[PDB]
């Protein structure tokens, strides 16, 4: 079955105990190089990555004894699932662990569009007292539209209401009935557009997704709306973006993610009414336990079976 | 006996409404000089300000008919309440119309603290890409603190609940049975201090509540405590707060007011750990107008009650 798992990126040491406990070999190495990963994976079956490794078609090919891909966070973004399903190799993930992380990044990221509190920051750091350019909004009675709700957009509707926000949604999947559970109207795209104060994205990288936000849906928006992408970079067409922060028919942006990270373009960076993070939605001591354990358990439950 | 009132400083025209709707005569006149301003007042038994225009004894002194000055907003820093109550002249602020915009600020500023989004935001703007530096706190869970149980401590209460925070607290005059019915559990301070994740103020500046967090308090707090002054400066010990971030007992800071505004003093601001506005607690649009509202009505009202 399972003799020897590599962990090739930096997890909580609590997923290499229960596979341990689970009767499994762990090795723990960081920044290993792609001829470096290669060569430790040749006597494990098991690798369990983060982000940064990257699970190419070459490390799968190379790579003899490798069963199962096991990715401590959500998607499969860093691992070639086409690579893997040809090779016969089980690719999984923790869809679980990083929901409440990722949902605290984007309403924080919200109420830091509201009161531009990152700028104010650098403002006074930089020694001066701008009261006047950092005057902001009150989001008590504001309307946020949440496109996706799933995990996280169900878990950022419920926090944002607390604020007294209306808040409206689009899920193709997710019924009337299940989102009025957590007190979000689904209406059509074209419906939610004009009504939105505030835009948060939860959906997956789809060509569905891709663009979601474009030229086509910010001319259909409010004058001065607000965006947030704490889900996956080219969800927000990025050079739609900059225009409408450069006409000023979006006041402000939060993007956690891009379409390259690092971003190589640094238009939206820079600019000053977007704020970013180094895509920091799952960068929690509790996220990172709790995805460490689930990816973990998944491994012992393959052991049970084989 | 209100029969004139004088606006000195930049207000909603619903201010001048509401005063004409209630029988008043209004002169509205912006950056004036003392001399300018003890001239146009010669009139007035009522004046209103924001923060620009000075209320000093010389200004109070000279102006023989006022007989109420009021400000929109919370604070009087700009009015001087000894050479009023000399006089027998009431000030009168909207303790009422800036509540929300203080909690919402608030509640921010632990997003930001517990996720560092500003110094993301800051190493993004420096063409950086650290996304260790960065690892943050889940909220789910975690102690919130509230020190003052009055309009803006309960606002914050009720948002961090549905983070899933345990909210406890303090008050000198709010019963322990009605902090319950917001979810505030009020303890006394010294059992407050060691169950902390997060601490925030939300008391007048008083003698008693003048260094309310100190040495003394930040020795019982558990280490890598977070700190919220959103309420008047000098409530958290500076020299204190610099002290427990310089040795890690306060893991992060963030400060909308300080003892000198703007601060001579940039220890506190420049520390790597402290996040900072410059006093943007009532600064959003809604609250601006909220309060040339409120202190229209407070003068309506006292010409109903003569
Ligand atoms: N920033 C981070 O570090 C971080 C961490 C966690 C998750 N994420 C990302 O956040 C996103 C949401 O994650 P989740 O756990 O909530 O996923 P989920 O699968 O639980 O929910 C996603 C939802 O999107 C819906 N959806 C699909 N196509 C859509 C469309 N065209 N319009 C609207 N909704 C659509 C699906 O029906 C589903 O309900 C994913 O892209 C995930 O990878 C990012
Ligand atoms: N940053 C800003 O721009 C901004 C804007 C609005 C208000 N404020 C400030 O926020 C503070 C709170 O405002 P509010 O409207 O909630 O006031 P409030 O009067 O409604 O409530 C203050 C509460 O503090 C309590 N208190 C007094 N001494 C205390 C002590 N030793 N320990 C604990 N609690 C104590 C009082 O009993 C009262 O219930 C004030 O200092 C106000 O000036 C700041
Ligand atoms: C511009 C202000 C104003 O004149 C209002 C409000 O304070 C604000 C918009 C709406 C006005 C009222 C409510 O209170 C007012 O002070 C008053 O002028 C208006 C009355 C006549 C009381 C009722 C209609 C409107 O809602
Ligand atoms: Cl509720
Ligand atoms: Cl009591
Ligand atoms: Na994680």
């Amino acid at each position: 079955n399972l003799r020897k798992v590599l962990i090739s990126d930096s997890l909580d040491p609590c997923c290499r105990k229960i596979l341990q406990d689970g009767g499994l070999q762990v090795v723990e190495k960081q920044n290993l190089s792609k001829e470096e990963l290669i060569a430790e994976l040749q006597d494990c079956e098991g690798l369990i990555v983060r982000s940064a490794t990257k699970v190419t078609a070459d490390v799968i090919n190379a790579a003899e004894k490798l069963q199962v891909v096991g990715r401590a966070g959500t998607g499969v973004d860093n691992v070639d699932l086409e690579a893997a399903t040809r090779k016969g190799i089980l690719v999984m993930n923790t869809p679980n662990g990083n929901s409440l992380s990722a949902a605290e990044l984007t309403c924080g990221m919200i109420m830091c569009l509201a009161r531009q509190i990152p700028q104010a920051t650098a403002s006074m750091k930089d020694g001066k007292w701008e009261r006047k350019k950092f005057m902001g909004t009150e989001l008590n009675g504001k309307t946020l539209g949440i496109l996706g709700l799933g995990r996280i957009g169900r878990e950022v509707a419920t926090r944002m209401q607390s604020f007294g926000m209306k808040t409206i949604g689009y899920d193709p999947i997710i019924s009337p009935e299940v989102s009025a559970s957590f007190g979000v109207q689904q209406l059509p795209l074209e419906e939610i557009w004009p009504l939105c104060d505030f835009i948060t994205v939860h959906t997956p990288l789809l060509p569905s997704t891709t663009g979601l936000l474009n030229d086509n849906t910010f001319a259909q928006c409010k004058k001065g709306v607000r965006v947030v992408n704490c889900a996956r970079g080219g969800i927000v067409d990025e050079g739609a973006l900059l225009r409408a922060l450069q006409s000023g028919q979006c006041a402000g942006a939060a993007l956690d993610v891009f379409t390259e990270e690092p971003p190589r373009d640094r238009a939206l960076v820079d600019h000053e009414n977007v704020i970013s993070c180094p895509h920091l939605g799952a960068s929690t001591k509790e996220a990172q336990s709790r995805c460490g354990e689930e990816i973990a358990v998944q491994f012992v439950d393959m052991v049970k079976l084989e």
